[PDB]
């Protein structure tokens, strides 16, 4: 309503690391890059990071944080799965997965406090993009598409800050998988996700 | 283990059905779906409020289905067809500017939209995509949708049962490939709502 680019007048310097991430988001689809979830999943370390610290915190940016996760972390990986493994399995696994990725963030957007309930949508997604770089099978990927899915939308309490240490070598491993190395980043992201499932199973 | 599905509504199921044609949109390369999206999108919410089931689960999945069918999957769909260093930066400013319309809208609880609604935005790339051959126009066009879908001028939110009557019809002739009632429909909306702003009345 006033005038004309009002909205320039609500945007922080997070929302252009947020814009990033929609970037590098919107580029894995368009370029078909696995490399650039990843790099995503830096961005989408950082935004909220530069927030804090710049004390830039938003309601606005809030939003834009979820809705860059929908491109690049429910969208992408499952646009990745099924352009790289053509079939109707891999077609119906990329939908339960954006679904599931989807249905999280809706959920993750009402209550959000607690941490994680489920597997958080950026952990599934590397993954998934993780699986589909490394196994070359449409089906054992078009499997792990639906698990992953069903994780991420599940009751599983997943903490939501990291260590000193896990943070260190996550982030190592995620610029390591950029350019052309997953296996660390893979590996540490199955060790997060496995032993959330085992503490849910044990009861602990 | 899965308490999520004492949240989901009937209407959510449709919500649902919206983000599976805005995503097939992107994976089989199909502009007719963004058509089906806009009639999804069009449905979940009425579908809400006549069953009852209206939810803030609900709004979110309604709001992140719009991602996908509506700032992603147009982006794409104009890249893909069109693939060009210009396409690619236009692409990005699309749905860069599908994003921060639907941060602003959410973050907003006003009678009418603020900027072009990102269905109608992705209703123009969409059309002017099928209609035009010629990558530097639609490039051209999708940076310009995307100012429009950011801008401060007012659009109606609802509009008249004879307007929803003509624009469902042309939705669906545009799905089994005749956009151009559609894309005429949706040009009148929107070039409309500039004149207003820019007449001030
Ligand atoms: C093809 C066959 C298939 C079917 C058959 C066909 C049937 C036919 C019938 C219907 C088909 C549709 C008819 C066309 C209407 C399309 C509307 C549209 O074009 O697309 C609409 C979005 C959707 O609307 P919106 O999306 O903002 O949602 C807000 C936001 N997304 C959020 O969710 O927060 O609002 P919603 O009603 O969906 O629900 C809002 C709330 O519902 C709750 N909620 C929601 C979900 C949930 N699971 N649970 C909840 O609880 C929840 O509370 C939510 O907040 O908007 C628009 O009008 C875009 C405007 C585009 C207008 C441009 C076209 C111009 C047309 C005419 C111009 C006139 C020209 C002059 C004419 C003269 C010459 C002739
Ligand atoms: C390129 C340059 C590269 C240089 C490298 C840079 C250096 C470091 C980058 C760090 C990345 C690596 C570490 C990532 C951790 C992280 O925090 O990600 C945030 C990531 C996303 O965070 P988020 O949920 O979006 O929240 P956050 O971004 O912090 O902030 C949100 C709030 O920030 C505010 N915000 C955000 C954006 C914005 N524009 N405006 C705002 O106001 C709003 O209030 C938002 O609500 O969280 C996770 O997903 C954690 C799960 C990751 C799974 C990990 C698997 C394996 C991990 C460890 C191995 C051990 C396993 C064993 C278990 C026992
Ligand atoms: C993506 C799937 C799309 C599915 C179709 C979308 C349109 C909704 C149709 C309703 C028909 C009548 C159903 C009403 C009675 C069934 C109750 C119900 O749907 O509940 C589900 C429950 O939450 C278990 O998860
Ligand atoms: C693709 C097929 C054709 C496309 C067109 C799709 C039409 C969908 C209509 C839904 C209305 C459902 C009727 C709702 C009946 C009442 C259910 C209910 O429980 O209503 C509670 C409410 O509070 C009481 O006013
Ligand atoms: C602070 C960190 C910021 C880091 C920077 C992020 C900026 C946003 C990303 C833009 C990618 C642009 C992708 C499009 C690539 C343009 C170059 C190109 O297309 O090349 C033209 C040449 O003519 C071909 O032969
Ligand atoms: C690739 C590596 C990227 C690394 C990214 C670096 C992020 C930190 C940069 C600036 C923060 C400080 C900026 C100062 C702006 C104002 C800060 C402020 O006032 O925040 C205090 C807040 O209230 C708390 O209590
Ligand atoms: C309510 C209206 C319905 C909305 C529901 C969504 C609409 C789109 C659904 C199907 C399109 C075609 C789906 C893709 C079919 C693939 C064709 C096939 O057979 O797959 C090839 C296979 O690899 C061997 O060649
Ligand atoms: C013809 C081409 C189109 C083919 C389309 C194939 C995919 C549709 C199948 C299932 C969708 C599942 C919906 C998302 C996952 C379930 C959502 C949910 O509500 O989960 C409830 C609970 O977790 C469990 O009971
Ligand atoms: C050794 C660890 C140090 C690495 C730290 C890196 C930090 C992030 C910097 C740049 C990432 C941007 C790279 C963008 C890559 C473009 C990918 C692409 O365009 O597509 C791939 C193509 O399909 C295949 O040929
Ligand atoms: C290929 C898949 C096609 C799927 C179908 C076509 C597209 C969906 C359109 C309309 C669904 C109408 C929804 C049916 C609403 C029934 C009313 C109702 O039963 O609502 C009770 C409510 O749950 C209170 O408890
Ligand atoms: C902090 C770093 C953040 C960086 C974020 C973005 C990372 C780079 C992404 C894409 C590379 C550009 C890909 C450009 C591909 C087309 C350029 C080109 O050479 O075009 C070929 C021909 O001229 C016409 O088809
Ligand atoms: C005159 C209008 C009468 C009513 C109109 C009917 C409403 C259509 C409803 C569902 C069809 C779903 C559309 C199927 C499109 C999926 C196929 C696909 O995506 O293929 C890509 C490309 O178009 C391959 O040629
Ligand atoms: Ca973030
Ligand atoms: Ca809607
Ligand atoms: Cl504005
Ligand atoms: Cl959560
Ligand atoms: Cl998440
Ligand atoms: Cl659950
Ligand atoms: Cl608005
Ligand atoms: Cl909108
Ligand atoms: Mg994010
Ligand atoms: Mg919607």
């Amino acid at each position: 309503a006033p005038h004309m680019f009002s909205i320039r007048k609500i945007i922080t310097i997070s929302d252009y690391v947020t814009m990033l991430n929609i970037i590098t988001g919107l580029l894995a689809i368009l370029l078909n890059s696995f490399s650039l979830i990843y790099l995503s999943i830096i961005f989408d370390s950082l935004d909220g990071y530069v927030a804090r610290k710049t004390g830039t915190v938003s309601d606005f940016g809030a939003e834009l944080d979820s809705i860059s996760d929908v491109v690049s972390f429910g969208v992408a990986p499952a646009y990745l799965l099924y352009n790289n493994f053509e079939s109707n399995l891999a077609l119906i696994s990329a939908i339960i997965f954006c679904l599931c990725g989807a249905l999280r963030l809706a959920r993750f957007g009402i209550l959000n406090v607690k941490g994680f309930i489920g597997l958080p949508i950026p952990a599934g997604a590397l993954l998934l993009v993780g699986f589909c770089q490394l196994i070359n099978s449409y089906l054992i990927n078009s499997i792990l598409a639906i698990l992953i899915g069903l994780l991420m939308i599940s009751d599983i309490k997943y903490p939501k800050y990291p260590n000193k240490i896990f943070i260190y070598i996550f982030a190592v491993s995620l610029c390591l998988a950029i350019v052309g190395i997953p296996h660390f980043a893979l590996m540490l992201c199955l060790i997060y996700a496995i032993y959330g499932i085992i503490k849910y199973i044990r009861g602990d």
